[PDB]
């Protein structure tokens, strides 16, 4: 599925993101526009051989099982493809822990290189929320 960007927004408010960890929905949204382009289908392969899925990325070495990224772990406790579903629960969920471990949303390159610093706000302006 490819979410509209209102739509997202609402989606991953009604699943608790706005404020998380002290992140504004604006955070959450830009993440995910320049990770995946809303797509949750979106994957990409690393040079260290892990995989990145779904609407933010997350990765294989870490965070989710897909049987072919050797000796990583699954801390999210999840096959990685349950990453790519139209339903975005388990992303978000996984991706609570990902920025509740310490780096903060930092653990996103695009958020820290196109989103860290500028007018997040601007990602949920417009939307009904
Ligand atoms: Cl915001
Ligand atoms: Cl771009
Ligand atoms: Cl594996
Ligand atoms: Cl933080
Ligand atoms: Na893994």
């Amino acid at each position: 599925k490819v979410f509209g960007r209102c739509e997202l927004a609402a989606a991953m408010k009604r699943h608790g993101l706005d404020n998380y960890r002290g992140y504004s929905l604006g955070n959450w949204v830009c993440a995910a526009k320049f990770e995946s382009n809303f797509n949750t289908q979106a994957t990409n392969r690393n040079t260290d051989g892990s995989t990145d899925y779904g609407i933010l990325q997350i990765n294989s070495r870490w965070w989710c099982n897909d049987g072919r990224t050797p000796g990583s772990r699954n801390l999210c406790n999840i096959p990685c493809s349950a990453l790519l579903s139209s339903d975005i629960t388990a992303s978000v969920n996984c991706a609570k822990k990902i920025v509740s471990d310490g780096n903060g949303m930092n653990a996103w390159v695009a958020w820290r290189n196109r989103c860290k610093g500028t007018d997040v706000q601007a990602w949920i302006r417009g939307c009904r929320l």
